[PDB]
């Protein structure tokens, strides 16, 4: 019961953008809190995860399935707001060229995940698969996981992958700044609507004057230029408050996962 505080406040995610884009969050956090913040970034949502439960990160921006994975353990922060909602869908990605007509021609592929703890980049595509009895394993002749949402881009347009596995927003940004990547590929499947990936704090944590700073930090976000400028780079309009009935959908999609194979 000693307790134990960090030297700086510290706030978790995977690469989602740029360096330029992830140093100007950086400066924009750490003008908004009023003391250092540092960005912590790590390859896997497992690892970003697993930092936040454990109380190593003051906040992470996580994704829907690890965050309703460990409920119990975290409290939503905020979720972002894309196109006006706080919503995204997973992209089930091909070969710009590709003949196929849908989602059961993808037998057979090379299919590239994201990462296995990832909503859109994994849960998703697994969610067709076990409602038709199948796994990656018996479906694709290899399925492997990238450790980036446009790496999986990437690995379809350079046809590597057969197919692909995309956080949708991400697919989206991607055509705007680089379009003759995107170009190489087409969208085969849109999913349903999910939570969009949330900042969350550790359980223990409501209190805390980082965890509520940073919320005003993310929901105040538009009132300055340099929040602005950031928004603009990630292509989103701001952070609103949720509560974990946002995330039913991919609770859903876990359960059903869970109860199939």
């Amino acid at each position: 019961s000693e307790p134990m505080r960090p030297g700086v406040i510290r706030f978790g995610l995977t690469p989602v953008a740029d360096l330029e884009v992830l140093d100007e969050l950086q400066a924009y956090l750490t003008q908004a809190v009023g003391q250092e913040v540092q960005l912590i970034t790590q390859r896997t949502y497992q690892e970003v995860t697993a930092l936040l439960v454990s109380g190593n990160l003051e906040a992470a921006w996580i994704c829907g399935y690890p965050f309703m994975k460990f409920r119990d353990e975290l409290d939503l922060v905020a979720t972002p707001l894309w196109r006006g909602k706080p919503v995204y869908q997973s992209y089930l990605i091909v070969g710009r060229d590709r003949d196929i007509a849908g989602f059961e021609d993808c037998q057979g592929d090379i299919h590239a995940f994201s990462d296995p703890d990832s909503n859109s980049g994994y849960l998703v595509t697994k969610t067709y698969l076990a409602e038709r009895g199948v796994s990656e394993e018996g479906f694709f002749r290899k399925s492997f996981f990238t450790y980036g949402h446009r790496n999986v881009i990437r690995a379809v347009a350079s046809g590597l992958a057969d197919s692909g596995s995309v956080d949708g927003y991400v697919w989206e940004v991607m055509k705007t700044t680089e379009p003759e990547l995107v170009a190489k590929t087409r969208v085969l499947v849109k999913s349903g609507w999910h939570g969009f990936p949330p900042v969350a704090a550790a359980a223990g944590q409501r209190k805390s004057q980082a965890v509520a700073r940073i919320r005003s930090a993310l929901l105040d976000m538009n009132q300055e230029v340099l929040g602005r400028s950031v928004l603009t780079r990630l292509q989103l309009d701001g952070f609103v408050e949720t509560t974990a009935e946002s995330y039913d959908s991919i609770a859903a999609n876990m359960e059903r996962v869970r109860r199939l194979g």
